[PDB]
């Protein structure tokens, strides 16, 4: 019931790649990261590698000091990177049209075979599978279906909520997708849009294992540092679960 | 004696944009910025808004405590937006395949009546251009009373024939472009492992730089990152 923070590094190269330079890098985020709170790192590499690269991914399995968390399309040339990489986590996400919900979840349901196929060849290899999902009990099913051992809660259209009922039946839809993806067995991930100012009560949810969160904290680090920032973050945490 | 630190804080945005969110903000980083050590504050606002927006400018435009830097290309739209924004400082920079630097010397009667538009209202315009004798001319010509001279080539020497080579052309240029009654500043691609021997030039007015600042600032925080660029101009001058 500690509430692990993983923080998400692809924005870091995102100002990167911005120019060809070699800094700022990820590789060292990663460092501060880990050494001011965080329980585990995670990146992104997109198809189009438009932040993230293949150096990263290899440079940072190698110095990674927590454990790695490498989201991805569900795609064969990812799995291979995957399975060759070998990260503590794999987060499967979508990145097409095809893959995606209207919402913004990855469609499990609606591509079950190629998922229990995607996820047996990175559990062979000891990966620990998450898939990245609405708060819908039959995308939930779907994943156990899979054989992914977690999955992550699209904390989305929770953060976006303009008005104080919306938020509040948002937050009702993870509490209870969060049940019930438990009951079933399921370890339980949120992330997606959190902020220094949402992210208490996700963070007070009994179920949630990890949270997943990436641009607040960078976006909190250009002015105040990443150390600062991630600090801030598990602190907020910590308190949230009081 | 005495050099001048711009902080570009373009980047700043590139980070906000990516997500469509109000943070990080750039109004933020310029109050962090002058008050680490800057002298004034630079943004460029593209023709595609890609990082500054006009939001970005006009809350700027109000806030800013030292003196603003607005970077354009020279288009109508955008002379007539720094005629109403009316910044301190203007530099016209290239944006299109037809605008390295701005070649002033091929687009001389166009520069010059961009130069006087801008300079009718009161604006010091600088010209973004290489560290070439031809195109220093073509500024004095113009009108421009400054010019920043482009590091870019500097920036990247690979071997140290090559870097000598790029330093001792931009030494010259400062030279030369000073003894013409110009303003020389200079720019792109600086960092804290290659700012002093560019600093170290007697001529040189300000250093405007950007993405290394952003660059060691989401690692040490914006005000270290500034402070301590600063420092390293300081130094050099020694
Ligand atoms: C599955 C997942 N979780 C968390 C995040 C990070 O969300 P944010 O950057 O909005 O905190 C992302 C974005 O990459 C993601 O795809
Ligand atoms: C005219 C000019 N000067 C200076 C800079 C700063 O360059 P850097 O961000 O590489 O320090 C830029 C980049 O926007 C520029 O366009």
């Amino acid at each position: 019931a500690d509430l692990l923070l993983g923080v998400n590094i692809d924005h870091i190269a995102t100002l990167r790649n911005a120019r060809g330079t070699i800094y700022p890098d990820p590789v060292q985020a990663a460092f501060i990261a880990e050494q001011a709170g965080a329980d585990g790192i995670t990146v992104h590499l997109r198809e189009d590698r438009r932040h993230i690269t293949d150096r990263d991914v290899r440079i940072l399995r190698q110095t990674i000091q927590t454990r790695m968390n490498l989201e991805m399309a569900v795609t064969d040339e990812m799995v291979d990177i995957a399975c060759d990489i070998k990260p503590h986590f794999c987060c499967l996400v979508p990145e097409k049209r095809q893959e995606v919900t209207t919402e913004g979840g990855l469609d499990v349901a609606g591509q079950v075979d190629k998922m229990t196929l995607a996820v047996g060849r990175l559990a062979d290899v000891g990966i620990l599978v998450s898939l990245f999902i609405d708060a819908d009990f039959r995308q939930i099913d779907a994943a156990v279906a899979a054989g992914a051992p977690y999955i992550e809660i699209h904390t989305g259209a929770y953060a976006d909520a303009s008005t104080v009922l919306e938020r509040q039946a948002e937050l009702m839809r993870i509490a209870k997708a969060a049940t019930y993806a438990a009951g079933k067995g399921l370890k339980v991930n949120a992330g997606h849009g959190l902020t220094y100012h949402n992210v208490q009560p996700i963070a007070a949810l009994p179920e949630m294992h990890e949270l997943n969160i990436g641009h607040a904290i960078i976006g909190q680090a250009v002015m105040t540092g990443l150390a600062a920032a991630v600090t801030d973050m598990k602190v907020l945490m910590r308190e949230a679960r009081r």
